[PDB]
């Protein structure tokens, strides 16, 4: 057994990660907790398209590198997030369409991945391409309007740019196996694997709340995607009200699935969360461990004994 999340996860060859905000790296309580508890880091916003390429071909990795450096100097690996997404595009990219956009998408992938070549264990190459609801359709965005092949092209571009990284497709509201959105993502990944499109992993954002509750069939979802020959990862976990029960169920679902690489919770303390009003994380505002922390740690350890091995 181990006393911190990341170390406990590593006992089963997994990671327990967080989302780090560069602006919070001067907060010693934040860095003390994050450094102690997590062995994987995702930049909360610093590696997104707007932050890394604020003007066309004018890359900026200052804040991204502050997060990367903090992570590897503190022994954590890094998940890159995210290279091609409808949201958080800089204005110059939002105004592009068709072939111009396609070239800018490929150029953006190449510039960011070249900066981090060989440094990133997993990249969220494409994020949130499916529409919400029951259509199973692709979300309408400039990227989807440039051609349905944009997702496959992003993955091929990424594989060429850095063949050492695992390349993931990431989305939300795809955790419950009965949902149409889940099945659309499953059909796409299944097609990609059939044809040899370079995709190594599927990310489940895992934002559970009253509008999209956890279901025990999340384990079925994870198993079925793993059976397509891809790894699975829980990438942006947070749970409205932070019930320790549900946090432990999610943890045990990953631990039950051999290709589930690890879990990332989407921030450190509740005050750090993008949805702080839903108090959805493992640590209180004062840095203290919540009931959910204990249940997650115990799940990772397979129990809480205090005795000789
Ligand atoms: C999964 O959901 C969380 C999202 O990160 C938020 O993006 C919007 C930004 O205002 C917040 O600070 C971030 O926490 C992440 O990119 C997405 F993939």
């Amino acid at each position: 057994a181990e006393s911190t999340l990341g170390a406990a996860a590593a006992q089963s060859g997994r990671y327990f990660g967080t989302a780090i905000a560069s602006g919070r790296l001067s907060d010693s309580t934040y860095t003390s907790i994050a450094g102690r508890e997590f062995n994987m880091v995702t930049a909360e916003n610093e590696m997104k398209i707007d932050a890394t390429e604020p003007q066309r071909g004018q890359f900026n990795f200052s804040s991204a590198d502050r997060v990367y450096n903090w992570a590897v100097q503190n022994g954590k690996q890094v998940r890159g997030h995210t290279l091609a997404w409808h949201s958080q595009q800089p204005g110059w990219m939002q105004s592009l369409s068709g072939s111009a956009l396609r070239q800018a998408m490929i150029d953006h992938i190449n510039g960011v991945m070249a900066h981090y070549k060989g440094k990133i264990v997993q990249w969220d190459v494409v994020n949130e391409a499916f529409a919400d609801g029951s259509s199973g359709a692709r979300r309408d965005s400039n990227l989807q309007r440039s051609g349905n092949d944009w997702i496959e092209v992003a993955f091929r571009t990424a594989r060429a740019a850095d063949p050492s990284a695992k390349l993931c497709y990431n989305d939300y509201n795809v955790e419950n196996w009965t949902w149409a959105k889940t099945q659309a993502m499953y059909n796409m990944v299944r097609d990609f694997k059939q044809r040899g499109v370079p995709i190594d992993c599927v990310g489940f954002q895992s934002h559970f709340n009253s509008g999209s509750p956890y279901n025990s069939n999340f384990r079925t979802t994870l198993q079925n995607f793993a059976a397509l020959g891809v790894d699975v990862a829980i990438t942006e976990l947070d749970i409205q009200g932070a019930p320790a029960s549900t946090y432990a169920n999610v943890t045990n679902d990953c631990l039950a699935v051999s290709r589930c690489l690890g879990i990332t919770v989407w921030g450190v303390r509740d005050s750090d969360s993008w949805r702080s009003e839903q108090t959805p994380l493992l640590f209180n505002n004062d840095g203290s461990k919540k009931a959910a922390y204990t249940a997650v740690l115990d799940a990772l350890n397979g129990g809480d004994s205090s005795e000789p091995p």
